[PDB]
């Protein structure tokens, strides 16, 4: 149902991003990064619900000393939090970092930003263009007075033509509005202007259920438009909520899962069976299925195939049978035993 | 920013949707409707919370004579839910009920539908049409194969117009779709093809986190896109959270919202204060005041001003002084006790 933004396609260590490749959840860890054992726990926690890429800060000498063994040992692709020195930009990415977010307004001269960008493009390493209020440059607040929508846009887009000039070509930017409506503008202007791949969020969004909500506004209405190659929800939490909410956000569009979805059909004047015991049958033989899958449990057979193109795989269900469809395209007809073959055809996907 | 879709007016009891008119936020009471005394302590409940107009379900015989007592003392507009006779919307109405709610395309045969319509213009009692994949008529079904958007449009917009052939305008529809996205494009299509009143929400959103964040998603992308005239967030928790989920999701917006709301800038390389220390003298001083005013506490004086043109009321703030400022104009400098000066004009604000 969502047009998706074409965007190029880049890659920060095993995980690709942008164009063709599935919108990727991302986390950043709370955490001391020079305490190794205690990120790397964290790292862990994250990789188990799900996290694809993390953020670890790197304020301090001892978070660079941290940095080479939470790569070696980091079961995800690892971004480098860098602010004020160019210096633990240049010494992080020799560490092995996978990836460096920067801000390339404020982080020095723009002829160190260029060198930044030519060592990560010798070491492979992605970089992610952080733009806010706080790093507009002078030029563009005296044209636009304040941090507007358009500012923070133009930052986004100066910046990111500069380092097509410079022949970088591997990077991400990430524009932090005001708020929801800022955000989401400042993104769109970018968005439709470039293919430059987009890292969507809400900063401070608040806390527990109201900074949720606040998230789940903001990134699902980007998303919504085709807007979003990466995702972080930013909770003052635990790490761990904000990846479930990120996967809750994708799941409401239907553009990221964790493990079995069982989906029943609406349903209509066409039903012919009883619905709600074929899907109680199905959440019962399909408890313990850890694949990304959203299974389809359908109220009647012909009309149903059209209706659950999007699903991976489901039962179009008659009186005395099912038929078994994959992708929107149906395999075969099988009997009142047509979920051992659905769960046999899975085990085989 | 929010490109607000262009809808007429209609009136359920003495509150005012659509058009003009502020989004409107709706829930329906947990408790049996034949239970009267849990009911009426249940809607005072969520009047205290904000709660503008509740939906009461009526599915038995006695839950219709309860109706009489509950709109007597309740302080919100009452709407009742028919589900399955349409006998019920006739005893309901003469009840004094504001409003009811039935879904039109499988509640019976179009003459009966009619007599519900016209009883409800001669007493002055709101409508609105329901419509699901449950209620599609089989004209339509054979004409889309299944209940996609498109569908279910159609079925809002062929009830719509057919309540103007009879003479009706007071009314309103919701359409419920398979999943956010169906939701999203099946009122979008309606939404564009009519002026009619929206009611929107996500019906089987989920338990708890889940529920609220599919409820956000679903709501915020239609509120965003200008529609929806009245909201009801679905949960299976405690209605009040429903209420409480509503304002957030509109806050996020800048719609709606219960209480003062202090907003601080981004900020940027033309702050001229320390801020946080301005920001929570302002909250100090704010703190007991109940009017759902947006007041911007900004870091710098003359750019700050254009920057907040939407908040209701703020401090444009410098060195020793600070701009006091409304809906974008400037209206007088006061000195750094700017703040006694704040709340003593959003004192006078109220009066
Ligand atoms: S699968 Fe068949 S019965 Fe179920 S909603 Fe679709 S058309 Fe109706
Ligand atoms: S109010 Fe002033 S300091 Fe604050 S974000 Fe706007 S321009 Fe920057």
């Amino acid at each position: 149902m969502i047009q998706k933004r074409k965007t190029r396609q880049i890659r920060v260590g095993n995980v690709k991003i942008g164009g063709d490749a599935p919108i990727v959840v991302q986390s950043m860890t709370s955490t001391k990064t020079h305490d190794v054992e205690a990120t790397l726990n964290q790292i862990k926690r994250l990789y188990e619900a799900g996290c694809e890429i993390v953020r670890v800060a790197v304020p301090h000498k001892e978070d660079v000393e941290a940095l080479e063994e939470i790569v070696k040992k980091s079961p995800m692709p690892v971004i480098a939090d860098i602010h004020f020195a160019p210096s633990y930009a240049f010494l992080s990415m020799e560490k092995g970092v996978h990836g460096i977010r920067i801000n390339p307004g404020n982080i020095g001269k723009e002829e160190i930003v260029r060198e930044i960008v030519e060592e990560a493009k010798r070491r492979g390493v992605a970089v992610r263009i952080g733009v806010n209020s706080g790093s507009l440059e002078k030029d563009l607040l005296e044209k636009y007075g304040y941090p507007s929508a358009e500012a923070l846009a133009e930052s986004a887009l100066r910046w990111s033509e500069k380092f097509e000039k410079w022949g970088f070509t591997n990077y991400k930017v990430s524009i932090k509005g005001s708020d929801v409506l800022q955000n989401v503008r400042a993104n769109l202007i970018f968005a439709e202007r470039t293919d430059v791949p987009l890292h969507i969020g809400i900063t401070e969004a608040g806390m527990g259920t109201k900074g949720i909500i606040k998230s789940s506004v903001g990134i699902g209405i980007l998303l919504y438009m085709g807007i979003g190659d990466t995702v972080r929800v930013s909770l003052t939490d635990d790490p761990v909520v904000e990846v479930e909410t990120a996967y809750e956000i994708l799941k409401s569009l239907g553009l990221r899962r964790r493990g079995v979805e069982i989906v029943a059909c609406p349903t209509c004047g066409r039903i012919e069976v009883d619905l709600p015991k074929v899907v109680k049958e199905v959440q019962e033989k399909l408890s313990g299925v850890k694949t990304p899958l959203k299974v389809a449990v359908m109220g009647c057979v012909v009309n149903a195939i059209g209706e659950a193109r999007e699903a991976d795989i489901g039962l179009a269900c008659g009186r005395g049978f099912a038929w078994l469809f994959k992708h929107g395209k149906p395999i075969k007809k099988v009997d009142e035993s047509e979920m051992v073959d659905e769960l046999l055809k899975e085990i085989q996907n």
